[PDB]
């Protein structure tokens, strides 16, 4: 009969969960500003390296002179051996390769939650907002993997040198600048593309494969198609599931993309009503454990691994994730049946953290 309704608690843009999660325009503009700085520097580093290559096209300069030239650019912020390597790579280029490099101008495209608007304000101390800004290198389906990575690293490392409180982190799939004071990091995955999703190649930092075909547009188009198909509330509930994950784990938990994929599957196959996103979240929560136990398939069919493994592959971390997923619909049910508004709030905040504090967003209802 009587039940607490949480639709405002979730959706209210003043001080409900959407209000707590969505970045303000100032914050978004700050991120855009950070993105521009990184893009400009990467553009500049490539122009600088191209200037050296241009000089070598004109005259077959000695190795020591090429090295000296490298030392005057932003590449000076790489290690000595890495500078030697860039100089050696420029020295060793054949005419064809050098011409291709002289024709290369990096392009950029943001992928991930800043692009499709699911980027949440961070919650726990230590957690950071993420901007995924890819750099793209148009090439014949002729510039080498090593040189390209060194130049993008030169870019990021040169900014890290100039800015107090910025730090560089090498990842398998990107370079990363972390800005702890701003609770932000920017990831720069690097792609080779033709000068056709099959030809978008993501550079890998280590291993048996230098490249793998992984077009971020596949996920972006899948998600935006899903939003059109299911409704705008898809973005809201994905934000909320990510907020749940940030509240349950300081570090770790299921990936954002696994939560998106499982949520889309559920909302495509189970009736729900966007006029009550509290019920919609309860419905999602009821079905997530089965989605995750069987393994969460990627929306990109070319991915070699699922986004979350099936339960026969579970270790302590996946077991912990299954446990918290199993608890979530119980938390939501108990909040619905709580004795008072204040207890309803206390209970639902055990799912999403103590972010929403306004118990007037919770209203007595019937269901
Ligand atoms: N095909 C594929 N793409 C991935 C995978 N992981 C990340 N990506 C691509 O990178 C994009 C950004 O990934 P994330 O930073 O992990 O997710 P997000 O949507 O930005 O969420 P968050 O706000 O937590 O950063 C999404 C997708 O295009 C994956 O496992 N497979
Ligand atoms: N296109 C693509 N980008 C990925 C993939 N995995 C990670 N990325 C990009 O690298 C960034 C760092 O990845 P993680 O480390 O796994 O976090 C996130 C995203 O921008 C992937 O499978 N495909
Ligand atoms: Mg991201
Ligand atoms: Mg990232
Ligand atoms: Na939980």
């Amino acid at each position: 009969r009587m039940t607490w309704n949480f639709h405002q608690y979730y959706t209210n843009r003043n001080d409900g969960l959407m209000g707590k999660l969505v970045l303000t325009d100032e914050e978004k503009n700050n991120l855009k500003a950070l993105r521009k700085i990184i893009r400009l520097r990467t553009r500049d580093v490539f122009e600088e390296a191209k200037g050296i290559a241009k000089a070598v096209k004109k005259s077959a300069l000695t190795f020591e002179i090429i090295q000296e030239k490298v030392s005057t650019t932003q590449i000076k912020h790489l290690s000595d051996s890495e500078q030697r390597e860039v100089a050696k790579l420029i020295y060793e280029m054949d005419d064809d390769a050098r011409d291709e490099f002289l024709g290369l101008t990096p392009r950029f495209w943001t992928q991930g939650s800043f692009q499709y608007d699911t980027l949440n304000r961070p919650f726990q101390p230590g957690q950071e907002m993420d901007i995924d800004d890819g750099t793209y290198m148009p090439m014949p389906i002729k510039i080498g993997h090593s040189l390209l990575i060194l130049l993008v690293d030169a870019s990021l490392k040169s900014l890290v040198a100039e800015n107090h409180g910025w730090k560089f982190e090498a990842k398998q799939t990107c370079g990363r600048i972390k800005i702890e004071a701003e609770k932000t990091h920017i990831d720069v995955p690097m792609y080779a593309i033709p000068k056709g999703s099959e030809n978008v190649n993501l550079a890998l930092r280590e291993g048996d494969r230098k490249w793998i075909n992984s077009d971020p547009k596949i996920v972006e188009d899948w998600f935006n198609d899903s939003c059109i198909r299911i409704g705008k509330h898809l973005r809201k509930v994905c934000r909320f599931m990510k907020a749940w994950r940030d509240a349950q784990w300081d570090v770790g938990g299921p990936s954002s993309i696994s939560l998106m994929a499982a949520t889309v599957n559920i909302l495509d196959s189970v009736a729900h009503d966007a006029s009550d996103l509290g019920e919609t979240m309860k419905i999602i929560a009821k079905h997530l454990p089965s989605e995750f136990a069987r393994g969460v398939e990627s929306p990109d069919s070319t991915d070699e691994k699922p986004l979350f493994p099936p339960s026969y592959k579970h270790g302590p971390r996946e077991m912990d994730i299954m446990s918290k997923l199993e608890r979530l619909p119980e938390i939501l049910s108990s909040a619905e049946s709580a004795d008072s508004k204040s207890e309803a709030l206390k209970k639902i905040n055990m799912a999403f953290g103590n972010r929403v504090t306004n118990s007037e967003l919770i209203v007595l209802a019937k269901a």
